[PDB]
């Protein structure tokens, strides 16, 4: 069976995402740019558009990048001041773009060109409007930093902006950035318009020109809260320490903290974004259904301005403080309108199950320790344009607690620390107090022994194929019998990077990594980075898509899912079965370097966007790998850092997005972290990989390590070859080893199995996970000769 991947529709799908994810923050009418106008473009970064951040999720090779000057010219709606372009081009020949010396050594920004009264004054005389581009990038292993040239403007950048401001009376500022930066000094200089354009991949400039020229009306929204100062953020106090960080802010991350305790410290709230038109949000019908555990809220959005556009209806719940304490508001639903013509309107209706605003009782004060619960009291629903400007939509009251789900004491902290508590002063204001987090009392050895899987007796005369499991002819248990201990120790190894069993230049192969495993019709399954498109270290080119933060700012799961439906076909064309994405760690602090390839400070949005990306990839049978599970919110010291975090914060915030990816996204593959969560490495954590992921959420799939990650037993020394610890946790795949069949890493699987410290049943459990995954991949279909063939058209 054969299928066309139309490259022009793929470009157009990516172009729509860029055009729905730019976020307009301020505008006095200077945008959109007027038909026929001539624009002077400032900032040297205009010649080297940041299409992505740095590291594993930003090494997509491409033939050409459409930056902002080029996209504007191709609009045929404005012209660019070409003299000023030549000044930049000629200057850049003496001061070339610094690409850096290696891996995480490419700098945050480039040194800016100093401008003269002369150059700027002359540009003004020959153009109607200035556009100033400020550029920042970031990524793996370098955290962003509160210094000039990083979170702050450099002195020459600030100079550039002041000169431009003085000599032009129409001034637009674009931030070509992976993550948020300081807007204090920008807002003070006071440009006519300010827009965040993120990093849009290889067609960024096409979609950015669309919004700048009014062909598309900006409809993007912030996925984080922009505070006035870095010290205003609740996590800053406890972030950036390479050894250990205490998550004292607990569930009060981002807008959960600011809307609750510190409204005045917010410059732009979560969900904020404007348009070239204006919208009226009118509250509608509200009903609750306590027995179904849902409510239904309606509202109507009307376009009250002079140009067509989209807006986002955002719904929030205020839970009763009760005994646990709650944030003032939590996001539970959102819906972006179609394009609405002036004076037209759309009725928006959402149905919200109660589990979206439940709370996890980790202390037992509700009488339901280790449960998601709805405390007794009044639930108020709000609807609006953002979290601040959201208004009463409905309410209901519960006389008794409702227990939404019975879970267990899992992944609890091994030491005491103080966490934030919402305490209501007698005038009803909420203030920050601190309370002790209770220490874990789980006997981990017993838990592992009590839930030990049953061994399957080996049988080497049974020549059943994995094809026979797929057909239905035999049970998976019947097939797995055939695997020797050599085969079992081999199948839990990933081979890479650049294994010759799969497409050159990809991250790994797994499944059929020996001749003996391949004889069983276990196919070799190919993994490759990354969320923003295929990284091929062979140099082959692929589609470079917008960064994750820009994806999230669309607030539009359908536009994201359409794009990744094309990426689904591109993967099959390149014989890549598993894309290492989405990255979906929470934005705990603005200064985390990898924030660019993650989505939000909110877990509902974070999970909903991840799921959209996955539904895209699943369209033609490809797949994604959710990463990094969990609490990789910091790049500094990430090989050993210890995130010390409560169960409630874990269940409601850090794990919740991943939970949604499993239950709504259909996620079948997860990747663990390089670091520690509550006193041991994630790759060998039983509570994470078996208790929560499998027993509690019902995940049926594979877990894999991060690349060359360390693993340990609790209390023990970390090593890159303790695969027995990994298998005891049901982390199924060590990624990666140069040669798996020869045990190139000298792992301890077999030695620990002879000593009885690893049970055969545990290896067989991993092998059944690997095989059941592998048989539903496109690589299995190739063996069966029933796979999709892809041809590329429009080139
Ligand atoms: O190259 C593959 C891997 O690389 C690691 O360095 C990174 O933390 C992961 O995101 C993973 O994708």
């Amino acid at each position: 069976e054969k299928v066309i991947l139309d490259w022009n529709e793929y470009i157009e799908a990516a172009r729509s995402v860029v055009s729905e994810g730019c976020v307009l923050l301020e505008n006095n009418g200077t945008l959109p740019l007027e038909k026929g106008a001539v624009v002077s473009i400032f900032g040297r970064i205009q010649t080297h558009y940041y299409k992505s951040g740095t590291g594993s999720g930003g090494m997509v090779n491409v033939t050409h990048v459409v930056g902002v000057p080029e996209g504007l010219k191709l609009s045929e709606h404005v012209t660019v001041n070409e003299e000023l372009e030549n000044i930049y081009k000629e200057w850049e020949e003496e001061n070339p773009f610094d690409e850096g010396l290696g891996w995480g050594t490419e700098p945050w920004s480039q040194p800016e060109m100093e401008l003269t009264d002369e150059i700027v004054s002359n540009a003004s005389a020959k153009s109607d409007v200035a556009i100033v581009i400020i550029g920042r990038t970031a990524g793996e292993d370098k955290d962003f930093s509160d210094v000039a040239g990083a979170y702050k403007l450099s002195e020459t950048e600030e100079d550039m902006l002041r000169r431009v401001r003085k000599h032009f009376d129409k001034m637009v500022v674009l931030l070509n950035v992976g993550s948020l930066m300081d807007l204090n000094v920008i807002s003070e200089i006071n440009p006519d318009a300010l827009m965040v354009i993120w990093q849009g991949g290889m067609i960024g400039g096409l979609g950015t020109a669309d919004v700048l020229t009014g062909k598309v009306n900006p409809s993007g929204k912030l996925t984080d809260t922009i505070a006035y100062e870095i010290n205003d953020y609740p996590s800053t106090e406890n972030f950036g320490d390479p050894v250990r960080d205490y998550y004292a802010e607990d569930i009060y991350v981002g807008y959960r903290y600011f809307e609750t305790f510190e409204k005045s410290k917010v410059r732009y709230p979560f969900g904020y974004g404007i348009s070239y038109t204006e919208f009226e949000h009118t509250v509608g019908e509200f009903t609750a259904d306590i027995n179904s555990r849902t409510f239904t809220a309606s509202c109507t959005v009307k376009n009250t301005g002079s140009v067509a556009g989209k807006d986002v209806a955002q719904f929030y719940v205020s839970a009763p403080q009760g005994k646990l304490g709650k944030p003032e508001k939590v996001l539970v639903a959102f819906k972006k309108t179609g394009i609405l013509n002036p004076g037209k309107e759309e009725k928006i209706t959402v149905t919200v199950p109660f589990d979206r605003f439940a709370s996890f009782d980790d202390t037992g004060v509700t009488g339901a320790e280790s449960c998601f619960v709805l405390e007794a009291g009044e639930y108020t629903v709000y609807e609006g344009k953002n979290v601040r400007e959201s208004y009463k939509e409905g309410s209901f009251t519960l006389e008794e607690n409702i227990v939404t789900e019975k879970l267990s004491k899992a992944l609890a902290p091994m030491e005491s620390f103080k966490r934030m508590k919402a305490s209501e002063n007698s005038d009803g204001t909420l203030s920050v107090k601190y309370e002790d987090v209770p220490v874990s009392d789980v006997d981990e050895k017993k838990r592992r022994l009590d839930n030990m899987p049953v061994e399957i007796p080996q049988d080497f005369t049974a020549r059943y194929s994995l094809k026979d499991v797929l057909s239905g002819s035999v049970d998976m248990e019947k097939f797995i019998a055939r695997l020797s201990d050599d085969d079992l120790a081999c199948i839990v190894r990933g081979e890479g990077m650049g294994s010759s069993l799969v497409t050159a230049g990809t991250a790994a192969a797994f499944g059929g990594v020996s001749e003996y495993l391949r004889k069983m019709d276990i196919p070799a399954v190919c993994c490759d980075d990354g969320p923003s498109g295929m990284r091929l270290d062979s140099g082959a080119t692929a589609f470079s898509m917008p960064n994750g933060t820009m994806l999230a700012s669309t607030f539009n799961p359908d536009v994201i899912e359409r794009m990744y439906g094309f990426t689904s076909l591109e993967m099959i064309y390149n014989k890549v079965e598993c894309l290492l994405g989405p990255g979906m760690n929470i934005h705990r602090n603005p200064l985390n370097g990898r924030n660019f390839e993650y989505f939000s400070e909110d877990p509902y949005l974070n999970g909903t966007i991840a799921s959209a990306m996955l539904k895209g990839l699943h369209k033609y049978g490809s797949d994604g790998v959710a990463k990094h599970f969990c609490c990789n919110n910091q790049e500094l010291g990430r090989q050993a850092c210890d995130s010390v975090v409560s169960q409630r914060a874990l269940r409601e915030i850090y794990l919740k997005g991943f939970e949604i990816a499993v239950k709504e996204g259909g996620c079948k593959a997860f990747m663990t972290t390089y670091a520690q969560v509550n006193g041991m490495w994630t790759a060998g954590n039983y509570d994470l990989n078996t208790r929560i992921l499998r027993d509690e959420w019902g995940f049926k799939g594979i877990v894999m390590t991060d690349w060359w990650a360390q693993v340990n037993d609790r209390g023990g020394e970390p090593t890159k070859n303790n695969t027995a610890a990994m298998v005891r946790a049901q982390n199924d795949l060590y990624m990666v080893t140069a040669n798996a069949a020869m045990n190139s890493a000298n792992d301890n699987t077999l030695s620990q199995l002879s000593e009885g410290k690893l049970n055969r049943a545990e290896l067989q459990r991993c092998a059944m996970n690997i095989c059941e995954y592998a048989m539903n991949t496109m690589a299995m279909k190739r063996l069966c000769r029933n796979d999709i063939k892809v041809e590329i058209a429009g080139r």
